[PDB]
């Protein structure tokens, strides 16, 4: 069964674990034992993924980390993608966003070499620079909407042309891209959050920051069945239960939750892992007992 | 003399050689004699350098097609980069863009690994995903503004708040961070177009595509100092005379313009690097005179 994907295998990975928690994988050379090198970032990966293995549902190693020591250090990065089981999806956070000859080549990247199953994208640029990921039919391409950082607020939330914020135009043109790549799927769908992902587990998904719930809030509704990555909890103080309990759907999935410091420097780290699982599922059990 | 830089190194290099052209070395799989390999890409790349040197005043590798090729294929950028002369400018086109922590393992990876002297950078997250290259004092920070391609007519050109379109806002916070990165020196400058780089040859950079003519008026006009890469002359079939008037300076400068296939595929490579020289000197000879 070389048919892994994004989607399907990660629903199955969610349901299998019962966690929504993903684990990032940033080498910072400053976490590093002294002197950093490519060798110790692989290292580094390798203890995380041990690990946090039973508690996680995707692992979202960072590109930059890699790339900042240089070609060994891709090289680690591809030894730590080919060390994430069949069962798990990888989500290779590299934020590309280039025109259509160019995306095409970081999608092989992502994908063919690097041999991730999902990547993230920035589409300032527009839909020409989401698409060429999406030829890959069974890969997750997530497209950042409102970023967890300060500056977000700078351009992201700038009134666009009754006035939208930015993030929520860029997610409404997410919404319609995922809609024109399952354009051709039976419709409606026949389980209901048929936008998320179509029949190769492959679709598009967005990227919000947990930090801002206005925002999710936002998102939400207008991408109603899309994944959603949220970014902030742990290193940036971001409130956790308010963040699920405007981005999670009906079936309390629909976003994944992405945690990297607040792992990595943890004294236990299968311990840590599993604990933000365990609350992040106190508020799943809410949301899905309101509706039955 | 380990002290080369971005833009002081460029304005040498530009009235050495006479020349706004700007190289791209992007090796297209479909380029390559096949099968394609990372070694096939630098032996590509070199022949490039090698013939059209005379000529350029910049060399802008596209890590996507480095990237295409794993591991191998950044081996190969950061050999294809070691191989352009110290007078030179290397631009790497790689337009990164991420958050504080993330963004300085990128400008890192660009600076003290690949040895770049200026990269490309995507703004849509705010200043906080380009004043961690800027802390690289000498080096260049090209932000894209207003890009070439078709789509950039979907997000790009959306009025923002007399309302202005996306861009130009974009534009405009750039020359407000170039401004920031520059208020400690003696002002007003004593040469002019101070805000185009800082003392050590390092400063922030626009790219708008040469394709619209109205976004390089309006940019210039938010920027009139600032240097303007302008993609689209050859392969996107853009108006080179035209382009040039809109986004030259005064002085005939603050202009590149990169082109790729339209020299790599061409029967003779440094001909052609140098029709495109000579046919853009036509128009910089107007401009110049005119204040004259």
């Amino acid at each position: 069964e070389g048919c892994k994907n994004f989607f399907k295998t990660l629903d199955a990975r969610i349901e299998a674990v019962d966690s929504l928690l993903t684990v990032g994988l940033d080498p910072h050379i400053a976490d590093l034992p002294s002197p950093a090198t490519a060798e110790r970032a692989f290292v580094f990966c390798e203890r995380i993924i041990r690990e946090t293995l039973p508690f996680t549902c995707c692992y979202k190693p960072n590109s930059a980390f890699f790339e900042a020591f240089g070609p060994p250090g891709l090289q680690a990065l591809e030894r730590v993608c080919a060390l994430i089981p069949d069962d798990v999806p990888i989500l290779l956070d590299a934020k590309r966003g280039d025109i259509g000859s160019t995306a095409q080549a970081y999608a092989s990247s992502a994908f063919d070499a690097f041999k991730a199953d999902g990547v993230t994208v920035n589409a300032y640029m527009g839909r020409e620079a989401v698409r060429p990921f999406l030829s890959y039919r069974n890969k997750g391409v997530f497209v950042l909407v409102k970023t967890s950082n300060q500056s977000s607020n700078e351009f992201q939330t700038l009134p666009v042309r009754q006035d939208v914020p930015l993030y929520v135009q860029m997610a409404r043109v997410c919404n319609e891209l995922a809609q024109e790549c399952v354009s051709e799927e039976d419709s409606p769908s026949t389980t209901g959050h048929g936008l998320r992902h179509n029949a190769s587990g492959g679709g598009v998904g967005l990227v919000v920051g947990a930090t801002d719930i206005e925002a999710l809030r936002e998102v939400r509704k207008a991408c109603p069945d899309l994944y959603i990555l949220a970014p902030g909890v742990g290193a940036q103080g971001a409130d956790l239960e308010r963040a699920l309990s405007a981005g999670l759907c009906k079936d309390g999935k629909g976003m994944l939750i992405p945690v990297s410091r607040g792992i990595s420097r943890a004294e236990n780290l299968a311990a840590q892992a599993n604990a933000y699982r365990e609350q992040i599922n106190e508020v799943r059990r809410g949301i899905v007992q309101q509706y039955e």
